[PDB]
């Protein structure tokens, strides 16, 4: 694995969803945009 640790690294936003920490508001936003998910058209996977 990996430590992921590069000196700073402040967390004040919290993904709510799965455990994403950004910068800003904007920066989770943008990525909440992508847990939506729902009458998928093909379950083929799954
Ligand atoms: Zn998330």
């Amino acid at each position: 694995g990996s430590s992921g640790s590069s000196g700073t690294g402040e967390k004040p936003y919290k993904c709510n969803e799965c455990g994403k920490a950004f910068r800003a508001r904007s920066s989770l936003a943008i990525h909440q945009a992508t847990h939506s998910g729902e009458k998928p058209s093909g379950p083929s996977s799954g």
